[PDB]
């Protein structure tokens, strides 16, 4: 459960996603493994939904600082583009949202500046595109 010395509170928490394809179950983004090669088994994959999304449930509200999202790396890297990262409280009210146009390397790091949330959702805004995430790490700082 550790990354840059900080506790990743998303590790091993319940996850869900819009659908599953190629056995790319949602729990692959919280298994502690950042390997972005889909074929090695640590990357999620939805079907081509309207739109595709993935979510982690921390089970209780917690403070969210950095969110670090590791992309698929073996192929189709541009799929993780034009997406929202969205925080929701215990009643699924939206508490914060950042939009990411694209990634320049293998990850993007967002800072939600200590906002209280239970759910972190990653949502593609382009429908008909599968969502694959190698890992989603969530920190209190
Ligand atoms: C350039 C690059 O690295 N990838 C191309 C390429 O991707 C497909 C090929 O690598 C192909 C070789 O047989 O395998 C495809 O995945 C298959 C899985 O290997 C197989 O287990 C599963 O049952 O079926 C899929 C689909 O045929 C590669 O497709 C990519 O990865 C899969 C997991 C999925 O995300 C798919 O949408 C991807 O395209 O060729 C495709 C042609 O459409 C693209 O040009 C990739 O960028
Ligand atoms: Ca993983």
């Amino acid at each position: 459960k550790f990354n840059d010395g900080n506790l990743n509170i998303a590790y091993a928490k319940p996850t869900t996603q819009s659908s599953v394809d190629y056995n790319g179950d949602p729990n692959r983004a919280v298994d502690g493994n950042r390997n972005g090669n889909f074929n090695s088994g640590s990357v999620t994959h939805t079907r081509a939904d309207n739109p595709s999304w993935w979510e982690v449930d921390l089970k209780k509200m917690d403070k969210v600082g950095l969110v670090k999202i590791y992309n698929r790396t073996d192929a189709e890297t541009q799929r993780l583009s034009n997406f929202d990262v969205i925080l929701y409280d215990n009643n699924r009210n939206e508490v914060a949202k950042k939009h990411v146009n694209n990634l320049s390397g293998e990850s993007v790091s967002l800072d939600f500046k200590e906002k209280g949330a239970r759910y972190i959702k990653v949502k593609l805004l382009t429908s008909g595109v599968p969502l694959s995430l190698a890992e989603v790490e969530v920190f209190r700082e």
